């Protein structure tokens, strides 16, 4: 088609300029948190390497207190927003190259944020400059917002959008293709425990493992006081993790038991293709006799949060043919002999769960057990109308190139979409690509960047150049 050749005359600025971007570690550090650096560091920098490439392409821009901020591109009464977050989240061990400086293969590239959300972000950038490289007759303005706290907290679009212009109609390339018009609520919420003798078998002295409410814990480890006798400890360890097929190890070391144990990360909006190391270790620890509150504290994962990936265990497993099903992820887990433990929470509904009931219900059923909510923030259920024009003019562009005639549906990830009223989430995946987002080994294809960039030209054209 006439696009996909164009785009092929820049494959190599892409790449290019995707390298560039992929090379900055901006994930959210709070320890270098600054006013310059609101979310640390990395995020900051991303976000000015949006703004230098853009000058360089003589486009103007304009910054918010270097949480977010837009390019400019267009010139009319209407603008287009198109959302892109360039935030990331870390990267665990088992990786077979440096997350952070991209590898580029012959068909693909890797490194984290690859496909969600650098990878995209740019595909989408070099949609506009390809306009203006044509020296278009713009009918709307563009404004790319791009976003440093997405992954997080909202820090960045909820400034964003006190203060500047919204979109008269927007979308963000920060989820799947071939259009995305519905989105599941998306919440967090923790579970603490209480404190509350006679020198068990074993105590538990310190308990980490999982870092974010919206990835599956990859690592978790355990410190544990053994009493008298621990080879039964070790082999009966090495046991669990054979038969549950993990990797892990142990170390005694100051006269401590070091239990460690790896998983698979994976995006939150679906821990059943993931396996929770927090959990699987807190499963074995079960086994054991331990201090009142770290059995208190081990019970309470094997009764609510073990192998419970649709909220069965909470009394919460609800599912909808629109929206799909409630799904509990348990991203964050810590226990310590003062304060803990603590369970964190990433759950998403579909429309008609009924959240605060359900989770009202739950609050009273926990007590019992010495645990409370911890309600977070909180964002509903967010949807547009498959039908809305804006939907069928960006579902056309996909179907031109692509042919496939699926109809755009509803998953659960949590975009950037909901932000405007009809506000949409337009692709990245083809149907076609392995989905690893927030997994080890991240990478985009070729052929999906370059393909997804050809359908954000023809779209945008569509949609600001033609009228
Ligand atoms: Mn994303
Ligand atoms: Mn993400």
């Amino acid at each position: 088609s006439m696009w996909k050749e164009k785009v092929q005359q820049y494959e190599d600025q892409i790449i290019n300029d995707l390298k560039g971007l992929l090379a900055i570690e901006s994930v959210r550090d709070d320890a270098k948190a600054s006013e310059d650096a609101p979310v640390g560091p990395g995020p900051r920098k991303a976000l000015d390497y949006m703004y230098e490439i853009a000058h360089r392409d003589g486009f103007t821009t304009h910054d918010v207190d270097h949480i977010a901020g837009r390019i400019e591109a267009g010139k009319g009464n209407d603008v287009l927003g198109i959302l892109c977050h360039v935030d990331v989240v870390p990267a665990g061990d088992g990786w077979d190259s440096n997350p952070f400086e991209p590898v580029v293969t012959e068909d693909a590239i890797i490194a984290r944020g690859t496909l969600d959300d650098k990878g995209p972000t740019i595909a989408a950038y070099y949609a506009i400059k390809i306009l203006e490289d044509m020296n278009v007759d713009w009918k709307k303005r563009i404004h790319m917002i791009i976003g440093t706290d997405e992954e997080s907290d909202w820090k960045c679009t909820d400034r964003y959008f006190k203060t500047e212009e919204m979109p008269t109609l927007g979308f963000a390339p920060d989820a799947e293709f071939p259009c995305i018009h519905g989105e599941k609520g998306i919440t967090t919420f923790d579970l603490v425990q209480n404190k509350l003798q006679d020198e068990p078998d074993y105590e538990l002295i310190t308990f980490k493992s999982g870092e974010r409410y919206n990835m599956v814990p990859d690592h978790a480890e355990a410190r544990v006081l053994v009493k008298e006798n621990m080879t039964d400890v070790i082999q009966d360890f090495e046991y669990f993790l054979e038969q549950n097929h993990l990797q892990g190890d142990s170390t005694v070391d100051s006269g401590i038991l070091v239990l460690t144990v790896e998983g698979k990360a994976v995006h939150g909006m679906d821990p059943s293709i993931g396996v929770n190391a927090g959990l699987y270790l807190l499963k074995f620890l079960a086994s054991l006799n331990l201090d009142n509150n770290a059995q208190a504290f081990v019970a309470f994962s094997n009764r609510y949060l073990f192998n419970s990936d649709f909220g069965e265990k909470m009394g919460m497993k609800f599912h909808t043919d629109v929206m799909g099903d409630v799904t509990t992820n348990i991203g964050v887990i810590t226990y310590d002999n003062e304060n803990a433990g603590l369970f964190g929470i990433n759950l998403r509904y579909p429309e008609g769960f009924e959240f605060e009931k359900a989770m009202d219900r739950f609050a009273n059923e926990i007590q019992q057990y010495g645990f409370e909510v911890k309600l977070g923030k909180v964002q509903p259920p967010h949807y547009v109308d498959k039908n809305d024009p804006f939907v069928q003019k960006l579902v056309t562009a996909y179907r031109n190139q692509t042919n496939d005639m699926t109809e755009p549906y509803t998953i659960g990830g949590g975009t950037y979409a909901r932000n405007l009223d009809k506000g949409v989430a337009f692709g990245a995946m083809f149907s076609d690509s392995e989905d690893l987002m927030h997994q080890k080994n991240e990478y985009i294809t070729k052929k999906q960047l370059f393909n997804a960039t050809s359908i954000y030209l023809e779209a945008i054209y569509s949609l600001c150049v033609e009228e």
